Order: structure tokens, then C-alpha cells, then sequence
């Protein structure tokens, strides 16, 4: 009966379609333009021709990891401790796992993160005298234009906090009062608060189907004694690596913006 | 996986396995033979002999390559490929020593180093490159040992077989049958190791012997130094040899002054 | 008056028929038989060829650092190309000539497999022409040429240039005419090198099979270890399909015969293929 | 004086008669035995070969239109021509020379069978005359000629030109005189290429049977796969008939001897037959 | 001093007699046995050869009038000539040497046969002299002579010229001295053509038997199918008779030994024989 | 750092021993087996050879004085010389290394037999050196040298000079080098006389066996009828004796090894032996 | 010390005697065996040979005069000659050396038979000297020599000239030195005509056995049909008689050993023998 020493919210990784691969890099097809010309046709008449543009895209596999040097003795003395450290690095890694999935520079090392792919928020949607929550509501609607049902919201914890505590001109909580509160949800959608999301920034889309995460090697932990001089110093190097790749089937289905102030 | 040519050097030489640091044999050095006609009731000539213990050490040849741990998993059979490729790359440099070993320190006593110099006065006016090799074979006789083989740079040997009389006909083989590597009833091994313009001839079949201490192997480590922390994989390919040189007089090295 | 012609009884006589059509010159298909063949399913092929082998394995002293050798690789791609042609014939003709169809097929597969050979030998890479042998092929070493060399002297030189990559030369490809002018070589004295007037010589040179094909343009020659150097990838075997519903064929009482095939040429070691030009 | 002179006693002595006539040189009949033979029962022949094969087959881009190819066929006809000749002779001479009748025939079957070759080799093709080999035969490619070649080289070139149609050459035909000078060729040293003075060489060049006949004009030569390239079709075998009632004959005490033959030469593949001229 | 000199006892010694006269070398008579032989009993011979054959055999159009051929015949004759000679000898000698007459026979019978070949070869033809082979023989075709030919090249050419008659040659006749210098031919390298010094050298050239006879004048030569080209007809065999009553012999105590023979040379095919002269 | 050098673990590792000793190149002894080998038991040899045969045999005139001939003789002597050498070693070495004892014998017998062969060929003839072949040998005749002759010709010339003694040649003695240079003779074209690069030639010349020995000085050669020309007489065969008492060998713990042989070379016919030089 | 020096103890050792004498080169006799042999009983020979045969046999016209022929004969003489020589010896020597007498016989019979051969070939013919082959021999013809001829060519010519006699050649006689220098003939390329250096050339040329004898002077050569051109008549065989009472031999204790022979050389046909000189 081992007990987990971390958090219990929703991971961006959960909001995505997970899959396993074996290839070094993945090549797929991103649907571009869909010129739909379907119409009514009389008998003995010619029919409409629709068109579908396509673009060949490639998602490279990147690797994330870290290690720790420990005293060989200490480890053999406290068996339970080692198991703990292992189950700790998995979390410590999963945090920076999101960091990439969110703001992937798309460079030689970084991945092509969501924020880099997402369509910018439409400003003309903003009304008069409407809060921050209103903006997100507009974003959810802006997703519909991609012909995809929005599912998921990513905000900086500090921001998401103040948002949940919005009041009107009288003092009433915009959200469900303390009494009837449930969990991290909004507009009937899952909310993922992460320090990865920069303050003032936000992301919304139908992640559950827009983009999918491809796993090459599941996050694991390996240990070595003969690593370098670990042997002559009586050390134990613990490794925690994981290699994956992120694909993007629809950039339109994702949106990111900024809270004006 | 590249294919090899017809068996080389190693085959020309005597092969034998060992299990020691080095080899020690005894060769006769100077036989001061003063045997002569003797006048009656006079003092007879005094002859003498000199011996020496020559030692041939066991050297080690190897090289390694470190590849990305991921690269290996993304392509399984690659492993098997590099292995069969390092064995080759090594076995090539192996001959390199056997031919041009410096003998100094680490380097082995290569044939060309130990080999007795070629005689220039043997070259006559207007001789083919083949006439020279013919001369060499004779010089080998000055040791009382039959010539065993010839070693030439592939290109040189190539231009040799393509010789022709002042008529136009080919000497070795008329432009049909594959010209077999044979000169004056002697096997000819063309190796890149032998630099162009240079050549070697001798009674290899019993002039020198190659002693294998350890056969060529391929070992792979995952924890070598950084490796594990750099997600690297080290492939190793080593071999332990020992080259002996019984008769140095039965080996000639020269240069085509063409 | 009663001759054998139009004006008279000639109409009464029936010219004897010679059952069986006369199939013309059938060039012997080669080249493809010289390469490795294998079926595929994808429209493209990603392979790799050893580019540079920086081997520097030396002797190592005891307790010393060993040499680090390195290997360079070049990721290559072989795209699948399509070759074909069609024929539009009258539906009547087909019904009035039984075995005709069976003929046309065998007669198209030929015309098709012909351009196939023409591609493999002289590709291009650009457009749709596959990266043919000659295109990829490493150039000949002019330095090898000496003085007073024959044409056969050169091929001998070329064969050595193949050994550079380390691979036995599998065959030689020459234009029939050049090959011909070779078999008829005479020494500075007058007699023939190969067969003499007594008899013709077999298609063998320097112990290697000689492949003379109209495919190889005159003045050019190719040598290498084809059976290893490059492999052909068969996506779709050469097949013949026929449709009467095609275009307006149904309303015109017509048939459209199609003969197609999908290939893809992959090159493993260009270093093992030499191409050159006979100096006239 | 009683000499053997006419004006003395020569009258009494009668010269001895030598039985038998001195038939001139009998040329060896070839060609016919060379070509394929078969008999018919009609006045002409009809066969069909492929003429134009427009093969526009090629590589095709994606979504593109394919190359259209077309084929052409033609009905080639070979008519049955007739050859003959007659000889009028006095009935007196016929009765006073028994063995003669049976003789004339032998000298006619030959005379006719001789002009048979005359056609088969140089058939004018003009209306009545048969379309002989030379008229049909594809001309020799002058380009094949190299610099400083013997006559033997030329023939070697010829044979190759046959291969340029995918057909194995059968035999060679040259005027004896030309063939002679060839057999007597010698290298720059002085030795004979074919047969050393001790004995004459056999009739074989480049592994092919050589047929020397006065039928072939000097400076001209023919090569090809005769054994199959063309076929002689017999309608009526050579026959000899005699009539004493033939028109005027009877009243003038004459005898008319006739001899005829019905043939038809077919030329299936002309691409496999070459004819050229030596550079005198 | 009793020696064996003329003026001493030498008179007592009688030299030893060696039985048998030393007869000179006898030329191997060939020509005679080379041709066809057969005897007669008349004065001359008459045979007949097809003079001129007018071969008009040709392709005939239907309903047309056929070509007419004609033949000519000529009667050629061959006379019987007489060869002989006599030796007038004293009756004294004849009786004092019994075996002499017996000897003279084997010396006259031969002596005649020697002059027999003489006519047979270089028969003047004019008057009584038989029309020998050379006179009848067809002249050599100077046109055949090419540049850089040897003496052997010519004889080879000659043999071909015989084929123009349509008859294969069977023999060659040259003056031994000329033939000799032929067997000793060398290539531009010095080596012998017929046989290296060690070896002999059979009397065979170009597959034909060579016949060297001092009868054939130097510089001249002859080739043909002799055994079928001509026949020698013997009227009366060689005979030897002796008369003492001849002329004034009875009163001079003498004899006259005669030796006569009657021949008749028939030349059937003058076309199958060729005479020439080494232009050098 | 635990190394394998003397400083660390070098001691622990025992180098692998190689059984036996490496004897230098043993020159193949010839000459001795080239002559007649007979037994003896005296200090010297005596025989007699006809020196001068003044043959004046001639034609005689009747009753006259006949010619007077005369003969001359001489006694030739052949002394018995002695060859030997010794080596003294520590009795300790001998007892410690068994093999050495028997080894030295095989090295002294040969070491002697060599200087023996060296004597037989170039025996100074002075003092104790026996009169060797080359000294006794008759000088080559320069007159035989013709312009443009190869070294192989000169040898052939020598053989003839041997025949001048009515005795046939037995063998040829050449310095390995000179012989080698000969085997590599080329004709004016470029080919080899014996050679033919594919295979090396045997040691035979003009039917005579060739003997290349380093004993023969460079530029010098010998030819004759050795087997019947000269004879080697053995008084005492090669033997090896040892003694611990040879002089102070006792009080020094030494061991003296001796090896001697007694010979006598007889030269019967010097006229059948030749020696000369080449152009240097 | 006690050495083997003459002035010490060597006087006690007796040199081993080699039994027998070393007889010089016994030159092989030839000539005599070539010619036919038969004994006589007289002192001279008489035989006759047909000298001039005037053969006028020709063709005779009818009832005309015949040709008169004529023959001539001449008596040929062949005188017998004697050859001998004696050697005076001491009575003492003869008794002190047993086998010596026997030796002399075998050394005299030879010495004589040697000058016998010398006569037969180079017989002066003048006075007592026999008329040897060379004197009789019909002079070699000069015109037979053509431009660019070897020495072997000349001998080939000689053989032919012998044929003009109508007789086969039996052998060839040359001075060994000339023959030898001939076997070493090289073509314009440097190859040996007879036998390549490897092989041994046989004593045969132009199919005829060659006989090299010192008897034949250098530069001279003889060819013919010796086996029946000349016969040697033995009157008295070679014998050896010895007397003590000869002259003063008895009072000086001497023995005169004699060796004589009586021969007679006959030359039947000189026309079958040729002698000449090499133009060197």
C-alpha cells in the first residue's frame, strides 16, 4: 500500500489521444482546406464537385530526462526510499513534459507545442463590460468554427484562481458559491492549471481529438552502479527518461490569447 | 555487408595459436666458418658459432564507436551491421601493420621494416615492371628459400596484368579469360596497405609466422564512462596478435624506379 | 481469252492463307534480370547508404586509450514511379479476331518492359524518370588511361575502379555497335585478338558477362556489381486491364486496353557503378 | 606413194567414234536448297506481318493523361510466277539420234533451274520478274565501316547488322572471285589468315557456311537468315512435255519440246537479309 | 727393282671388271600416267561437244508466247601422230657385245618416252607436232594478280580460274627449280612456310598434288583436272625392230635399230587447263 | 595500475617457448655428386695419359720408304689433401643443452662440405689447395663469339668446344645470378624464351642439366663431361671426434670437437672442360 | 717430428696405381660407312658409263625420214692405293710393358683409319693421293643463291641440285663448327629455328641425316647420294705385322710395328655429289 507524494488534477497528457510508436519520427497528413460544395441536384443533371486540400506534416520524436547521484549504502539500507525517489522523478518529469507540450519552440530540441500551433484569439468577439470568463466563453465558440467541439482549458494557476473568485457589482460569486462548488470545471469543460502556462496567457481547444501524443518509449527508471566512477565512489546513478512526439491534426481546433488589462 | 577478395596475407603466412605475453625462439647468428685446407703436422683452423634469443611480443589492436542509444533501438539490425563492419575495418588495418609496422614501441615489426633491401644493380636497361618482380624472386634465393608470394598495391598489380608485347597481345591473359592472380607460379595478394610504387616478395610460407593470442571480438557496453548519462552506447572491436620473423633474408622490399 | 485476274476468272481462285501472324524482332530483355528484385506496398522507400567510414584503428599500448572510429550515413529516398500506355480499339475487331487480344497484351508488356529498361539505364531523377544507373553512377577515372590503350584496355581499368568500393564487378553494359567494334580487334600485326575469322567469340570479356543492349547509348559504358549495388522495388507487377465503360467507349462500341506497372529504383552503393565515355 | 591424205587413200580409213556427248561445265545449284521449301496449290500467297508499332509508352506523372499507342498491320502478297522455254527440232534429227531426246531434257531442266537462281537472287521485281533477294534485302549500313578494314571485317559487320533486328544470320553469299581473294588474306607478317599454303581453307566465315556462286555478281554480297527469312513455294514441279501436233509443227515435220515450272517466292522478314557493295 | 709399272711387271696384273654399264639417271615420267589412257585401232578420233547453248528460259506472263531456246553442236577431231628414231650400228660391235642390243632397247624405248612427254606438254600443234596441253590450255588471267602476292599466291589464283570451267583441278606442273624456290618461301620474319629446316616438305600445295618435271620449262606452269580434261589414245605401243638389209647396211656390215610409237592426244575440255608465266 | 611490465606482473607471465633452433639457409651441395667418386687408401695417385700421338700415316708410293709415326706418354700425379676445422666449448654448455652436441655435427659437416665444394671448383692448385676445375679447365675460345649473340649463345658455343675432345657434355655451372638474367631473355617482340610470366621455367638448357651454385664466381661459367672428366678420391670420409683431454681441455672444463676429411681430386681429361667470362 | 715429407718418412708410402691408360678423344669414324663396300683381288678397276646420249627422237610426218640418234661410252679407271706407317720401339720397353703392344695395335689401326677418312673426302687425286669426293664432286651452282638467304638455304639448294642427277640425297657433310653455328640460327625476331634453348636440336636437316666431321674443312660442305654414288673397294684389310730382324733392328734391340691398308675409291656417278664454299 504505497502512497503517492504528488498532485491530483488533470494532466494535459490526459486531454490528448495517447498512442504508441516504434519509428524515430512520424509522418502524417494535416487536413487543410475543405471546399464543401454539396447541394441539391435534379435528375439528368450534373453534380457538384467538392475539394479537399492536404499537407504532409512530420512530427519528430524528442527526449526528456534527468538523473540523480545517490549513496549506494543509503539505498540498500532504506529499500522503500529508493522506490519513493523513483516515483518522485516520474512526477518531476511529467511537469516539464507539459512544459514542452504547451510552449514547444519547435526548434532542434524543443517540440512543436500547442501554443505555437494554435490559432490566435479573435478580438472582434469581445463585447462591452464583460469579464475574463466572458473571453474564454468566446474562445470556446471560436473553436466551433474548426467544426470541433471544444474540450479543455489551460490557465496559469494564479490566474485561474482569481477567475474562480469573480464577483459582480454586488458581491455575489459569478461561479457557484462555496456551498455548491464541485471541482476544476468551467462551461462544462475540464480545466488544467499549470505553471507552464505563462501568466496572462491561456489556451483552449478540442485537444481530445485535435492533436494526439505519440509515445516511443514510456517514462521509465533505470539504475546503474558502473556508470562513470559511481563504482569507485560507491554511488548509484538513477535515471528517469522518456521519449515521445507530438502531432497536430488541426491547428484551427486550438486557440490561445491574452487577458487585457 | 561487403564481400571480401580472395584470401590474403594471413593465408600466405604460417598461422598458430598461443596463450602467452610473447614468444621466444633461438636462431643461429654468426657461423664464423674457418674450415680450410690444412698442411701436414700444422695447427688446424678454429671455427665458431654465435646464438641469440629473439623475442616477439604480443600486441593489441582495436577501436570503438559510440552511438546514440535511441538510434540503436530505432533500427535493430543496425547493431549486427556495425559489428560485421568493425571486424572488417580492423582486419584491414591489421594487414597495415603486418606490412608497414614501425617496430618502434607499440607498432609491430611489419614485413617491410624487417625485409632485406632490394638490389638496384639487378635492374637492367629497359625492363618491364614484371622483370623487376622476377629479379626480386631471385634475390629471395640468396637465402636458400623458395619464394612464396607477392604483395602489391591493387592498382600496380592491375597495370601489370595489362602488359603487352610490341605486337599488341596481352602477356598474362588474352582479353577474355579472367586474369588470375599468379606470377611465375606464385600467388599474388593486392592490398591497399601496400603503398603504390612499393612491393614485397618472400618465402612467407615459412619465413614468418602469425600467432593469434585472442581472436577478434565485439563487445558492447552501456555504462562506459559518461555513456549511461549521455544515453550513449559504446561498441568495441579488439584483437590480440603477435608477429614473428624467423628469416628476414627471405623477404624483399623495393621501389619501382619507373 | 480467260485469264487469272479481275476482268476474267481470276476471281474464282482463292489465295492460300498462311495461318499465324509474323511477330517482329523481339529484343532480349536484360538489365532488370541483373538486379535484385523485391515487392513493396508503400509509395516511397527510405533507405541509407554508408557515406564515409573514418576507420583509424591502430595498435594500442597497455593501459592506454583506444582509437575512436566513426561512420557517416546518408538518409536516402527512392520514390515509386509509374510507367504505362493504352490502346483504343474497335469492339468489332476484337470479336472478329479471337486471339488478337491475347496478342496485343503480350505485345504491350514488351513495349512497356522496354521503356522500363530505358529508364533503369538512363534515369534522370528529375520529374518522373527514376534515378537511373548512369545518373547515379560514379564517374570514370581518366588518370587510369595510359598510352596506346585499346578500348578493351579501358573496361579493364573500369573494373579496377569498381574494386575501389570493394565489390566484384557483375557485368559490363555496352552499346551493341561498340561491343562489335571491339570483338574485331587486331594487334599491330594483323591477326584477331578474340576469335579470328575462323569463328565468332562468345559474349564474355575479362571473365565477365557482357550485356549489349540498344538501351545503352553508343559511346557509353557501365560496369559494376549490379546484383548487389542496386535493387528494384516492385510496387505493382506489370498488368493489363481493359474497360468498355471508359470515357465514351460504350456509346462508340470501343475498348480501351491498359498496360501499367509501378516501379521504384533504390541505390545502395553508387561507388560500385562506373560510367564513362569512349574517347573517339 | 600411198599416203593417208584425202587425195590418196584416206577414204578407206574411218575415224573412231567416241560414244557420248561433251556436256559443258555443270554449275552447282545452290540457293534453292538454302531457303525453306514448301508446296502450294493456289495462284498466290497471303500472309500478314506487323508494320508500324507506334510505342509511345513512358513514365507518367500523377493525375496526368497516359500515352496512347497504336499498331499497324499489312497484308503482303506473293504471286505465283511461271518460267519456261521450248525448242523446235527436226523430226529427221530426232529419229536419227535416239539418245539425243533423253539428252535435251537434262540440258533443259538444268537451263531452267539455272534461271531459277537468276531470279531468286536478282529478281527485278518488275511486274512479271520475281522479287528476288537483292531487291528485297535491306541495304548495308555504310556507317559500320571502320578505318582500314579487310573485306572479312565488312562481312563481320554485315552479320551484326542482322542481329540489329534480333535474328540469327544463317549463311553468306558471294561471287567466287571475291570469296577467293578473301580466303587468300595474310597478316602483315606474311602468314595466311585462313589456311596455310599446305592446304585450302574450308568454306566457313565467322562460324557461318559460305556459299560462292556465279549467280551472285562480283562486288556484291548477301547475308541473312535465309533458312527461315524467305520460303520458296512450289506450285508445279519442273516438267517436260513434247508435241508433234503443236500448230504448224505436224506439216513441217517438226517436234516441239517444252519445259516449264511454277514458283512463288515469299519474303517474310526482309529486315533479316542484307546486301552491300565492296569498295573496289 | 721389280715394280708394277708399265715398263715393269705391271703388264701381268689384269684390272677387275665391274659387270654392268652405268646408265644415267632416269627422269620419272609422270604426264602419261597423269592422264586418261585407252587404245584405238583407227587413224583419228571424232567426238562431239555442245557448242553453244542459247538459254532464253525466262519468266512468262500468262497467255503469252514462251521463249525459244536453241542448241549448237560441233564435231572436233584428234589425229594420230607418229614418234620414232633409229640408231645405225656396226655389225662388228653388235656381235662382240651380246647384251648390248638388249641394253639399247631399254635406252631407246625410254629415250622415246622421254620425248613423248615433251610433246604432250609443249605440243607445238602446228604440222605434225601434237597439240600439247600448253597450246590447248586457256591463258592465265593476269587480272587476278594482286599487289604483294608471292609465287604461291598465283598458283592459288590459277586453281580458282580452273573452277571457272566448273571442274576441280587435280594436279600442278612446274619446273623443279621453280617449285624448289617456292618451298623455300619465308614470311617477313624469316620462318619457313612449308616446313621448318628439321622437317621435310611433302609435294602438296593448296590441297593438290604437285608434279615437278624437267619437261615443264622454267617460268611456266600448268594446272587442271587432267584425268578428265584429256585422254591419250594408243594406236600402236612402243616397239623395237632391227634390219640388216636396210639401205646400204648389208654392204657396210651394219644394222639399223628402229623404235616407233603411235599416239593421239584428245583434248575434251580445254577450259579445265591453264598455262601461265611467272612475271618476275 | 597493475601492468604486465617487469615493474608489476611481468614476472608472473612466462613467455611461450619455441622448440628447436633456426638453421640458416643450407646451400644445396652439388659438384661433389657431379663427378666420379672412387675409394682409395694411399697418399697420392698416379696414372698415364697419351701426351702426343705424332700420326704420320699417309699414302705410300710403290716400292718406297713408308712413313714413321711416334707416340709420347707421361705420368700425372694427384696428391691427397686434407680439410678440417675444430671448435672447443664448455663441457657445462654441452651437458646442460643436449641438442647442441648433435646439432654442431650437422653444422660442421656442412660447414666443411661447403669449403670442400668451394675447393673443387676454384682449387688454387698452389701449395695445399687442390687443382680445382676452373684452374685445370681449358679456356673458352673467343673466336666463336659472333655479333649479336646472347649469353645463351655463348654457352651453346662452349658445348661445341667440349665436343672438340670427342666427349659429350654433362652439365653447366653458372652463378645463380648470371643464370637468372639468362632465364629472363626476350625476343625482339617482347615475349620470353623460356619464361611466359604465368609460370617459371625449369633448370635445363640444350638438353643439359644446369647447376646454379654460389660457389661459381659471377661472370664465370663451366661446361664439360664431368661424370667422365675428373674423379674425387676419398681417403677418409668426413668424421667428427671429441676429446675432454685435448691439451688443457681438462683443467678448463672444455670440450674440443673436431671434424676432418681427406680428399684427392684427379683431372683425367682437361680438354673436356671449359671456363670463360662474359662482357662486363 | 715424423712427417711425410720426402726427406722424412714419405718415402715409405707408395702412390696408388690407376690401372690402364687414358686414351685421348676417339673421334667417331663416319665417311667410310656412307659408301658401299666390297673387296677386290686386282690392283685397279675398270667400268664403263654412258657418257653422251644424243637423243633426237621426234615426231615423224607420214612417209618421211626418221631422226638418227646416237650413244657414247667411256672406260673409267679406278686405281688401288696403299696407306701405312710404322713405329720403331725398344725391345726392352716392349717386354717390360705387357699390354702396351696390344694397346699400340688398337691405337695404330685407328691412326690409320683416320687418315683413310681424310683421303676419301679431301683426296687430292694428284699422284698417289686418291681422288676423294671433293675433287670429283660436281661444283655447286652459284645462280641458286637468291637475295636474303641463310646458310641453311644454301644446303637446301645443294640437295635440289643433286636431284638434277635424278637421285635421292643420302646425307650432308659439314665441319662441326659450321653445323653448330647453323643450329643457332635466329629469325628476324630472335627465336631459334631448330630448337628453343630449352630443347636439344637433333642432327637432322631438310629430312636428311647430317654428318659433322673434322675431316671436312671449315667453309666447305658436301651433299649427295653417297650410298650409291661411290663405292670403296677393299683390296687388303688393315693389318699389323711386326718384325725384329727388320733392317738393323736386331742389332739395336728394336721392333718395327707396321700397319697397312689397300683401298680403291670408285666414283660411279659424280653428278650426284656436290661441294661448295660458304660466302662468309
Amino acid at each position: 500500500g504505497i502512497i503517492m507524494p504528488g498532485l491530483r488534477r488533470l494532466t494535459i497528457r490526459d486531454l490528448l489521444a495517447q498512442g504508441r510508436t516504434s519509428s524515430n519520427a512520424l509522418e502524417y497528413v494535416r487536413e487543410e482546406v475543405f471546399t464543401n460544395n454539396a447541394d441539391v441536384v435534379a435528375e439528368k443533371a450534373l453534380k457538384p464537385e467538392s475539394d479537399i486540400t492536404f499537407s504532409k506534416q512530420t512530427a519528430n520524436v524528442k527526449t526528456i530526462a534527468h538523473w540523480v547521484q545517490a549513496s549506494r549504502q543509503v539505498m540498500d539500507d532504506a529499500p522503500m526510499l529508493q522506490s519513493y525517489i523513483n516515483n518522485r522523478l516520474m512526477y518531476g518529469l511529467a511537469l516539464k513534459e507539459e512544459g514542452q507540450l504547451l510552449n514547444g519552440d519547435g526548434t532542434g530540441d524543443n517540440l512543436e507545442g500547442l501554443n505555437k500551433v494554435a490559432t490566435a484569439y479573435d478580438t472582434s468577439l469581445n463585447a462591452t463590460g464583460d469579464t475574463r470568463a466572458d473571453i474564454i466563453a468566446h474562445a470556446i465558440y471560436q473553436v466551433t468554427e474548426s467544426e470541433f467541439s471544444a474540450s479543455g482549458i489551460v490557465l496559469n494557476p494564479r490566474d485561474w484562481h482569481n477567475i474562480a473568485l469573480l464577483k459582480d457589482n454586488e458581491g455575489r460569486y459569478i461561479f457557484g458559491g462555496p456551498q455548491a462548488f464541485t471541482s476544476n470545471i468551467m462551461w462544462g469543460l475540464p480545466v488544467v492549471p499549470t505553471k507552464a502556462q505563462a501568466a496572462g496567457t491561456f489556451t483552449v481547444g478540442g485537444f481530445d481529438m485535435a492533436s494526439q501524443v505519440w509515445d516511443r518509449m514510456d517514462a521509465t527508471v533505470e539504475v546503474s552502479r558502473e556508470d562513470r566512477d559511481n563504482f569507485v565512489k560507491n554511488m548509484l546513478t538513477i535515471l528517469c527518461e522518456e521519449r515521445l512526439a507530438l502531432a497536430h491534426y488541426r491547428p484551427t481546433a486550438i486557440i490561445k490569447g491574452t487577458f487585457s488589462s
